[PDB]
């Protein structure tokens, strides 16, 4: 879900 994490 975080911006920088493509899988989160």
């Amino acid at each position: 879900p975080g911006l920088l994490n493509l899988w989160g």
